[PDB]
């Protein structure tokens, strides 16, 4: 009655706003007999979304 | 003139009559990311003519 614990209101966030994520579940099929590894864009180190 | 060295005529092959002979150059494709091991015959043992 005389001082009731106060909630914590204003809370911030400076990551992304985004609950949902994307994982993979099967690794691609590289190096492969066919598709010559020099195709891929991974082989190259380029960051993908 | 008194003893010529006699040629040797008569003699006698048990062999095949053959001189021409088929050759690997390049191996075969096997084990591929496509056909599966358990299609090709030399998979079995087989002995392929």
């Amino acid at each position: 009655l005389l001082h009731a614990d106060t909630p914590r209101l204003v809370t911030w966030d400076a990551g992304l706003c985004t609950s949902f994520k994307i994982v993979p579940i099967v690794p691609a099929q590289v190096p492969q007999d066919v598709l010559a590894y020099t195709f891929f864009t991974s082989s190259y180190a380029i960051q993908s979304p």
